[PDB]
């Protein structure tokens, strides 16, 4: 896997985030989590939602250095975002909210698993320390 460098234009959701991505706008969907999501059909804004997306918005906003990671599999999903671990400072935005107990470890897609068992031990101790949504 490499990483690429980006620049933050906007933080939209816990989950998803807007780059500029080699010359080009691009929105992008964390790969392997799965967020208290804040952005709903119809709901009244999901429980730990707002505080992952301010989380994810704090840590990318808060970077000198925004770099993506596209996994071995589908790089994109249907609605056209890129689907990839995104890196604040050398430090993995997805892990970072697992280990904080803000998400779950979501189902591998298309063979997006590089980083899984990593993201699946950061779940491990969140739950251990009743973080968040184990609380």
């Amino acid at each position: 896997l490499h990483k690429e460098p980006a620049t933050l234009i906007k933080a939209i959701d816990g989950d998803t985030v807007k780059l500029m991505y080699k010359g080009q706008p691009m929105t992008f969907r964390l790969l392997l989590v799965d967020i208290p999501e804040t952005k709903h059909p119809k709901k009244g804004v999901e429980k730990y939602g707002p505080e992952a997306s301010a989380f994810t918005k704090k840590m990318v906003e808060n970077a000198k250095k925004i770099e993506v990671e596209f996994d071995k599999g589908q790089r994109t999903d249907k609605y056209g975002r890129g689907l990839a671990y995104i890196y604040a400072d050398g430090k993995m935005v997805n892990e970072a909210l697992v280990r904080q107990g803000l998400a779950k470890v979501a189902y591998v897609y298309k063979g997006n698993n590089t980083h899984e068992q990593l993201l699946r031990k950061a779940e491990a101790q969140a739950k251990k320390e009743k973080l968040n949504i184990w609380s």
